[PDB]
């Protein structure tokens, strides 16, 4: 990931309610 969304989907439609990355990390935080 290098951009809030590209964890967006791959975390939180896979069950984060939030998968901000920046850089290259993601930060997705379970639902």
């Amino acid at each position: 990931c290098k951009i809030s969304r590209q964890c967006l989907k791959p975390c939180k439609d896979a069950g984060m309610r939030f998968g901000k990355c920046m850089n290259g990390k993601c930060h997705c935080t379970p639902k």
